[PDB]
């Protein structure tokens, strides 16, 4: 049963495994480099181990010290997105289970793919710089030497030296702060993470941060300008935590903090232990986008406790988490809401399968990331095809209450471990041994290794969705002499979620006659709405329907924020519309240098430039 991590160039967990990382680094905004030492406590899994390989990517190694002496090490040739392998020669051969501490002096590249450095003008305060990291999936090797594979979990401690005006925060418990001995204009922030965790969950942010308490164990952090809005926006957090605890068991991380990042954060939320990172585009003003927090919260169990062994099994992380996420939404807003959201998820699977091609390898639940940059393969598939499979199983095995019992057992069984799809499927059969006849009905191969839409579609309640479908159908089948019958009251009973589903249903049939679009703005005035999810969908609709007036609005949104979920589709649609083509390219080239590194790359690919 050998399964290697094709995305790593480091020695596998079967040879040696990292037990603890003690980091000591200094943040240098003048050189945009992170400098310091990483002392790795490594444990051998083999007899007579004489050397080990680590992953690195654009790092400048100064020296490697073991037992107080400098040792030999070599850096192989870069291998694109995988980076360069760093082979270290141990001074003394190790026997099984023996441990040694290897301290490495390094420095990050200003162009590290895991970090984004912001000048004062790119922040809200305008007076200070700001730095933040993003390691998922494999950018940790770009911050420090390590076994960059989720098959290895470790604990860590850290001391970060930063300018005294700023504050530092990490995916761990705060352990105090003191003045920097070797420099009076700096402070040293200390942190401790006692729960073993894969290295892609290590995070760091340094900026002019303020905090405000919103719950017994929850603090919300951000620049002074966003504090008030953030404390209200995420006020349902403690109730979400209680429900999740009841669903998966005790929360083992201690603290659950929320940090609101700069507009340029590439994703909606990142489940970093003790410190979830959220995009500021969630500040809708009405708490309507809080399901992004429920998602992050769910990972404190599925994802952070039980982890995927290699990235080929990414669906194990995201599929269960979305499934739990929707149960939290079910308990807070009703079962009909869970079905509404679940059905929207199926639509999101249809769209993604349409965009890749029904036979595209990326539409497979379990993909083979050999020679595939994980950033490139990322999509809605593992989320929605993963969710659909669990929902289908739920209905097949007797209902939500019985499947939630398997899920809690699943978490207990695999806590602090890293698993593969096969491990999951074996425990499922073991947990439901009294219903194997049923389990033997599902087409596992089609579900797990076949591309395109799932072989079978679950059953969804339509209640909350019918209203959206109905309004969408009236607009699509409407002729010119029907436009006058549309009025602002059509929307009086629709929530923000139903308004978003209406646009999604209409976007799936885009384009629409240009006159219809003008009529829609005339009566529903969608140009005024600020809900980023609805605004994004409205602007795509306009652009795809060729309305020149929306070009500037689409351009503005595509660049004032950088959540890839919006930015990538907006640039792609502007590039496909002959009227905005030239300008979309020019805008990309002008903002490129100051965009998140990963986002620049992907947008560069979509537009096919450089
Ligand atoms: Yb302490
Ligand atoms: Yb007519
Ligand atoms: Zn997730």
């Amino acid at each position: 049963p050998e399964i290697v991590d094709t995305c790593s160039l480091a020695s596998p967990a079967s040879v040696c495994r990292t037990k603890h990382l003690h980091l000591r680094c200094s943040v240098d905004f003048t050189r945009r480099t992170l400098t310091g030492t990483a002392a790795l406590t490594v444990q051998s899994q083999e007899d007579n181990l004489r050397s080990l390989v680590l992953d690195t990517k654009d790092l400048t190694i100064e020296k490697v010290v073991i037992n107080g002496q400098e040792v030999k090490y070599a850096l192989g040739e870069r291998q694109s997105y995988k980076g360069s392998p760093m082979e270290i020669s141990l001074p003394i051969a190790l026997s099984k289970n023996q441990e040694i501490v290897i301290e490495i002096s390094f420095e990050t590249s200003p162009k590290s793919s895991a970090l984004q450095w912001l000048t004062p003008e790119q922040t809200s305060g305008k007076e200070h710089p700001y730095l933040f990291s993003q390691c998922q999936a494999i950018h940790c090797r770009a911050i420090l030497p390590c076994q960059d594979t989720p098959s290895v979990k470790l604990t860590y401690t850290a001391e970060v030296s930063v300018p005294k005006e700023l504050v530092a925060l990490m995916s761990a418990i705060r352990d105090g702060e003191t003045p920097d001995p070797e420099d009076p204009s700096r402070k040293i922030y200390k942190f401790i993470q006692k729960v073993p965790i894969p290295c892609y969950l290590i995070a760091l942010v340094v900026g002019a941060l303020e905090s405000r308490q919103i719950g017994p164990r929850t603090l919300v952090w951000s620049e002074k300008e966003q504090v008030e809005k953030s404390a209200y926006e995420f006020s349902e957090t403690e109730s979400m935590l209680k429900i999740a605890e009841d669903l998966g068991g005790p929360y083992v991380w201690g603290q659950y903090d929320l940090l609101v990042l700069p507009p340029s954060f590439p994703y909606g939320g990142m489940e970093n232990p003790c410190l979830t990172f959220v995009t500021p585009t969630l500040l809708a003003g009405d708490k309507s986008l809080s399901n992004v927090i429920a998602h992050q919260i769910s990972h404190s169990w599925t994802g952070n406790l039980v982890t995927n062994k290699t990235w080929d099994h990414f669906w194990l992380n995201e599929g269960h988490t979305v499934y739990l996420e929707r149960h939290i939404c079910g308990r807070l807003f009703g079962e009909k809401f869970r079905h509404f959201n679940a059905l929207g998820g199926w639509g999101e699977l249809q769209n993604s399968v349409k965009t890749f091609g029904e036979t595209h390898p990326f539409t497979k639940l379990v993909v083979d990331l050999t020679d595939i940059d994980p950033d490139v393969a990322y999509s809605s598939v593992p989320y929605e095809k993963g969710f659909a499979l669990l929902f289908y199983l739920e209905q097949l095995l007797g209902g939500p209450e019985i499947f939630l019992g398997f899920l809690k057992a699943y978490v207990e069984k695999f806590s602090y471990k890293s698993i593969t799809t096969d491990d999951w499927k074996d425990f499922l059969y073991s947990y439901f041994k009294d219903k194997v006849d049923v389990l033997n009905q599902v087409d596992w191969n089609a579900w797990l290794y076949s591309p395109g839409l799932p072989p079978i579609k679950p059953n969804y309640d339509m209640t909350l969705t019918n209203a959206c479908i109905a309004l969408s159908q009236r607009w699509i089948t409407a002729k010119e002499d029907d436009l006058n019958s549309f009025n602002a009251t059509d929307l009086k009973d629709l929530s923000s979620h139903q308004l978003n589903e209406f646009l999604a249903q209409t976007l799936q049939r885009a384009p629409l006659p240009l006159g219809h679009i003008k009529r829609m703005q005339e009566v529903y005035n969608f140009n005024a709405i600020n809900n980023s999810e609805i605004r994004f969908r409205w602007l795509r609709l306009c652009i795809q329907s060729k309305w020149e007036d929306a070009i500037p609005l689409a351009l503005k949104m595509a660049t004032e924020q950088g959540r890839m979920k919006f930015t990538r589709p907006l640039f792609k649609d502007l590039a496909a519309f002959d009227k905005s083509h030239d300008q979309a390219v020019r805008t990309y080239q002008e903002h490129k240098a100051s965009m998140h590194p990963v986002t620049a790359m992907l947008v560069g690919k979509d537009l096919k430039v450089d």
